């Protein structure tokens, strides 16, 4: 057991900063919250619940050589890099993440759960599900020789073109040990393809995916830049929409009526626009899309917040450098979202998005994921960049 | 010809113990039953019809090395073990069995019918039919290298994901010489998978399987632990439900309305719970499921019997050691089922489940499958563990 | 322990019938022989060591449908037939055999050694080694479609065409669990090919096979009908020559100088010639060879015995019906070989051919393989057809 | 990226068919049929040219030295543990090819005959050496 003494306590359920409190931690869970057994003295720090990043890619990090290192590097090298990526993420203050694509992440989650390596609690989607020529198609851009040798991808590889193939793909992801399902409803900006906002799924295919995923207890996250694919995904019944660059009034109304969550990923847009002044960074097929679609997310997210769409915290890390996830708070506040709502989007709304109930608040019976900051973010949001204390499941990783 | 003199005769059609009788056997069939030509003197023994076990796996027997001996052993070694397994089963008093999975069993049935080896009369299902990642998926748990080399299984291997694939799978089982069809409606407890009670078939797929099987004269047996898969299988029209650990009131009502048979398999649950005090026996993926789902069958079976669900005899042997099938009678009686009903569930109800009419009773025109016991099971059910006489199709195998 | 009381004892080391003796058996070995503890009374029987058949095929038995049942039957059916074949062989009086081809036999040997099934002690060669189009080529006679699908066989299948391929084939047989090596030096009479006495191995290939086999402790047996292939195999240094239909003076001189053993297989020749009066029994490609080469073995074997070539006992059973191996004694005696030498060729000489030292004689420290006959074979060789007692490794199988 | 010692890696071991380092030892015939018979790219050699190709394949994959299994082992799924599994010519070919690329050869050997063959062919070190006798000791000293 251990008694943690917070100087100030942030109530995520309400959104207010309370006074001094003492946390009682035993068996990895919070047992008591008394206002005013080892002692951890944090009377000088603001004492917060652990953050959750709902959009990360722990198996990669963008670089000038990213597109070339897909035919030379093996998954073991990616696994060796993911160790440092995960340690940096956990030390930045994020005790839980949702991985939205990649085959190394389930193995990293299993290794972290066994105590082999240090990192956050990972909810992994595994392989993304796409159509032929879609944003997540694994053989996009290959020359005809390589495509001929490797064959046309199918449901086992995540590429579907009918209802039965979608059902088989969801079952294949369940077989491989996934926690949720990720689909690419439209085209993207970083893939080796032409379109970036065209509808790539039919409504029937998305409905089949959602219906199959509901049987296995999964939730579905949909990547969407264009309006028609976003509308189709929202009407089919997905749980969250990522990016959503070209959201309009009708999509906003449908999302409000359906209770869909929106994850904007400010950081990815800002990073890809800043990496445009640099002359050689992107292939000639990707650079126009990256110049066009980026940095239009900020206005869309501000409009969505003003219109009443529920917003949750996500960064799309793996485009940006791991361990720098907290600058998304500063980006969110700069766009007009209040600091308290920005902090709630990472604790209580993130738990709602994940579909769990044992995390997000410092209440009895919940997991003991506690962090502390030197300053107060409610007045200066830059205080999120200095984390002094990190605890996860009752184990202290940074003191 | 031969005249068998039973001291006491058990009437399976009614469930009562009659007085002395003389059986007249010729050409493998019973011709005459007279109350009060070679002579077989069994005046000291209770004279019964041969038993039928509706759930066996003659091609395997569980052991501490069971999971490893799937990449080292060939089917010929399994065939060499099945000879002793079948002889033990026949000597235990069971003249007929229903094999519910395995590729060696049809060959063993053909060999026994030709007189090459000794054993009971086998009704074989062959390969089980499942979905991707299902309980009967042959490549569950393999590393990605082996899965890549062997390819994704399809209907010829028994893995289906649509209506047409299910039709093709039923036709493939018919082509390979099967007598019935077996599907896994939910997950299991002994497979290398995560879920154990999730719905793995849609209603349309099960209906397609049942409709195709009806054309070829087949019956469908469904493995089911969870409630939703059990409900789907019952509504689609299967003939019997195996295990049924999480049966509730609605499933019971549907089964009573549809006339579905229930096979609980007490022995498998008792054996898997007893093999839990032993420290190392099961893989870490299987042991929680085996600790959770086992020994909950006894209360479910007792409740089903009290509610009026038709119950038939089955053991799931191959988990337990072959030749010990008769302890299921003692388990059945311990749970509250009367001894006479327990004996009827193996003779006349088993014949109804199989869909035959020439066995189960000692009536003229029926097969001459007669056994004898030293004691009386109606007062002491432990008398089923001492079989003195075994006859099958007019041939005496134990005297 | 057990004390066996033989009425008359045959001394294999000398070849004489001694007087009454008492055998002392414990731990599966003979411990004491005393002229003149349970008691086995065999005072009325001649007490002999167990016989060894150096040429059997326990995985097959020739029939009118033999050539068709290579595309319809699976190895499991052959395994189910081999159980009865092995029991018949053991009951005929043969406690040890050398299997000279077939993939089921190593598995049968493993099953017998574990006590699963009853049979003799098997020394198995596994897959035969041949060249392209050779007598043991597994795809001889297939239409071009099947040959195209299955591909051209290589060293892993037993087909070699160079020194390195022969080395790899010997290593592959060692990997699969073989006890010796079998090659086909010439063509055959029962295969689906044209030639029956042409040289199919070069001297270098046979020398490579012998040199590789010597490293792993193996002995080499060579199938040979024609003179040139027989000469090449003898000069390369094989241990035994089978059939040897067209042996001449030079081959006899080379065999005498090299110490090569000769196994004639009277029974196979007599069978394939008796099955010639029957109109339809053999394919039109095989029947001329079977009519020509058969029954010429008797004169060749008689000439070889007169010339001083060492002769050992073998039948080529699997062409003839299993369990009838002892008629080879009558065939041997009919050709002029003395009865005592015929009995020695199956006991003390067979052990020399196998390369073992713990069997063949009833001496202390040897295995307890004892059989008994009603009559005396030294005066009437027909007494070998009535075996009354069978013991193997101290276990009585027939009394 | 991670902490550890300085590693000199041999990569895939080089063996013969059924050898101690054979990657498909003990597999049932179905798995062996699907995966195919291993060759030089997998590290299984049966001639001089195959040994040369195997050494070149290890060089291509980024190895620092070469490891061969001269005899059988004790922890593999095989029968023999001290039988000679390489011929002298094959080991000489391996050593000669490895000398061109600056590699050294380490030989696994329990039995006496395989140990003698590896020592005479010119390997750098002998591992285990359970059944070493006087003649092998003299050859090693020389
Ligand atoms: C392994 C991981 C897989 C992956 C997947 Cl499945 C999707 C994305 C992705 O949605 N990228 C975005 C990047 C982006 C850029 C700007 C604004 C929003 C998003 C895109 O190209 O549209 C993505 O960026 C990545 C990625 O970084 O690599
Ligand atoms: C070859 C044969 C195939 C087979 C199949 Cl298809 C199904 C089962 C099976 O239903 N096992 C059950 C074992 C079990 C355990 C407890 C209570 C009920 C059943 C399960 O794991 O859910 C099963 O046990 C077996 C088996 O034993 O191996
Ligand atoms: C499975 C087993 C494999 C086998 C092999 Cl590998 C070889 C022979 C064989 O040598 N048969 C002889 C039969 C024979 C007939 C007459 C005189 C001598 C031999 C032949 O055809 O020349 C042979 O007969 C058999 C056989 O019977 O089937
Ligand atoms: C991945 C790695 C590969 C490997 C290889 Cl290539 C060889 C050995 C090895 O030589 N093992 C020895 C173990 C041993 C045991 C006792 C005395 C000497 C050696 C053997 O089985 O003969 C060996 O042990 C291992 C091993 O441990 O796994
Ligand atoms: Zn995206
Ligand atoms: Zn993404
Ligand atoms: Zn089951
Ligand atoms: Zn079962
Ligand atoms: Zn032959
Ligand atoms: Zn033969």
């Amino acid at each position: 057991p251990v008694a943690v003494q917070c100087g100030r306590l942030f109530d995520a359920r309400s959104g207010q900063l309370k006074g001094p409190h003492t946390l009682l931690v035993a068996d990895g869970r919070i047992r008591q919250v008394l206002p005013g057994a080892r002692v951890v003295d944090l009377g000088d720090k603001v004492c917060l619940p652990g953050w959750t990043d709902l959009h990360v890619h722990l198996g990669s990090q963008s670089s000038p050589q990213s597109y070339s290192e897909d035919f030379r590097l093996d998954p073991v090298d990616h696994a060796f890099r993911a160790v440092g990526y995960a340690e940096k993420t956990l030390m930045a203050g994020f005790t839980s993440v949702r991985d939205l694509g990649g085959e190394v992440s389930p193995h990293l989650r299993d290794a972290i759960n066994q105590g082999l390596v240090r990192g956050p609690r990972i909810f992994a989607a595994g392989k993304s599900i796409a159509t032929t020529g879609g944003h997540a198609d694994p053989t996009n851009g290959w020359n005809e020789r390589l495509a001929h040798l490797v064959g046309a991808p199918g449901p086992a590889e995540g590429v579907v073109n009918s209802v039965d193939e979608a059902r088989q793909a969801v079952r294949q992801r369940y077989k491989e040990g996934s926690d949720l399902i990720k689909i690419t409803a439209t085209g993207g900006v970083l893939s080796y393809a032409r379109s970036g906002d065209a509808p790539q799924f039919t409504v029937d295919e998305i409905k089949a995916v959602v219906d199959t995923a509901r049987d296995y207890g999964f939730r579905v996250a949909a990547h969407a830049h264009g309006t028609e694919g976003m509308k189709r995904a929202v009407q089919a019944g997905v749980t969250s929409i990522e990016h959503g660059t070209y959201m309009d009034d009708e999509v906003m109304r449908l999302m409000k009526q359906h209770g869909t969550w929106y994850v904007p990923t400010f950081y990815a847009g800002r990073f890809v626009t800043e990496k445009a002044a640099i002359d050689g960074y992107f292939p000639e097929v990707v650079r126009p899309k990256a110049a066009r679609i980026g940095a239009l997310i900020s206005q869309t997210a501000a409009k969505a917040y003003r219109n009443g769409v529920r917003i949750a915290f996500g960064t799309n890390q793996g485009v940006g450098p791991h361990g720098d996830n907290a600058r998304e708070f500063v980006y969110m506040v700069e766009a007009g979202i209040p600091a308290a709502y920005a902090l709630q989007a990472a604790t209580v709304h993130a738990a709602q998005v994940l579909g769990v109930d044992d995390q997000g608040v410092l209440e009895p019976g919940k997991r003991a994921d506690v962090i502390a900051l030197a300053g107060n973010p409610l007045e200066d949001i830059n205080a999120v960049l200095d984390v002094r204390f990190v605890m996860k499941d009752g184990v202290i990783y940074k003191q």
